[PDB]
């Protein structure tokens, strides 16, 4: 379908008035800038102290003060660095929040972007391939209801691993060469690493539904026991929203303990091996390896995010 | 040959705006799946104990 054309080109109009990212990259100083931010938050483990932050921001500041065209200042680095920040949140392009300071989504979209922009490693792999050819195998075999087509996929799949299992047992087993291993490790990075890329995504859902839900609240003569039912109308809403809906089955299949730990257990033997170390440099080693960590903790502070909202019930309902 | 293709640049200035508002998401219970089929797999390549 095409009818949609004509209004897009009034909707790239609004996202290149509006959206912070594109705003950025239009800037006569977007790559210092969006440098820096990159620099700041590729140390984080969640939200960063401000005060942290700004020690951080200061010490950059100094690295790059002799790019003296851009009227950098060269006399007082925390005063710079306390003016850059404020003036970036008021970009809202990083949050005033809870003392820490976190990524704006739109942050996390202007940086995949520009990081992958240049001359560099690529999105992908040698293994991307065979990660496609493993997702399609089981999205077909789960898809299809024909419960004889199943059990015949079962039956060829047992014969693989059935020869896989008397080769083994033959004393005959395969393992990867160097550089296999090193696209392999890439892929990992590639794939988990996405995994946080929507966090500060689903926030906004939140955020943007609950003022929604007071702005339209206006009517101060509305019936309040309709709310007694959109307390459940809320997060059914949410709950086909995609943001929300695919968040609360990420939590349902974050919370199988075993699953996890295997899969942190299984981390902690992939980083450990050589190649490991040629892949990636110690710094993606070390965020991979507490990646469980990360997701559960950002996964609860999205939690605790949303928390605001489902006290909402009563601060709109009750007077007195 | 008369014909016209986008350039690797406009490919990728395309999927930078496509990524606003209208964006795919992927920190999806699907990825994790994948992530987890995909490092067993990875883990049991690299084992060399038989």
């Amino acid at each position: 379908m095409e009818e949609n054309t004509r209004q897009r080109t009034e909707n790239y109009i609004s996202a290149k008035n509006q959206h912070p990212a594109w705003i950025l990259l239009a800037t006569r100083r977007a790559p210092l800038v969006l440098s820096a931010l990159k620099t700041l938050f590729e140390k984080s483990h969640d939200g960063i102290p401000l005060e942290e932050a700004i020690q951080s921001l200061s010490s950059i500041l100094i690295e790059h003060v002799s790019q003296e065209q851009y009227d950098i200042n060269q006399d007082n680095p925390f005063l710079q660095a306390s003016r850059e920040l404020r003036e970036w949140i008021k970009r809202r392009l990083i949050v005033e929040r809870d003392g820490r300071i976190f990524a704006t989504d739109a942050l996390e979209v202007a940086i995949t972007f520009v990081e992958s922009l240049d001359n560099r490693f690529m999105t992908s792999t040698a293994s991307r391939l065979s990660t496609v050819q493993r997702e399609i195998e089981n999205l077909e075999t789960r898809l299809n209801p024909n419960p004889a087509n199943r059990v015949a996929t079962l039956r060829r799949r047992i014969s693989e691993l059935e020869r896989e299992l008397q080769e083994a047992e033959a004393g005959h087993i395969e393992v990867l060469e160097t550089h296999q291993a090193v696209e392999h490790i890439r892929d990992v990075y590639n794939l988990a690493s996405s995994l946080r890329a929507d966090f500060r995504r689903v926030e906004d859902s939140w955020r943007e539904a609950d003022r929604a839900l007071r702005q339209s609240i206006i009517g101060e003569q509305y019936h309040r026991g309709d709310i007694v039912e959109r307390l459940l109308n809320d997060q059914d809403a949410l709950l086909n929203t995609p943001e929300g809906r695919v968040f609360d089955s990420f939590q349902q299949q974050l919370r199988q303990s075993s699953e996890l730990k295997a899969m942190s257990e299984r981390l902690r033997v992939i980083l450990s091996h050589p190649s490991a170390s040629d892949a990636l440099n110690r710094l993606q080693r070390h965020d991979l390896r507490w990646l469980v960590k990360r997701l559960v903790d950002e996964s609860q502070t999205v939690l605790q995010a949303r928390a605001r909202s489902e006290r909402d019930v009563r601060g709109f309902m009750k007077t007195g």
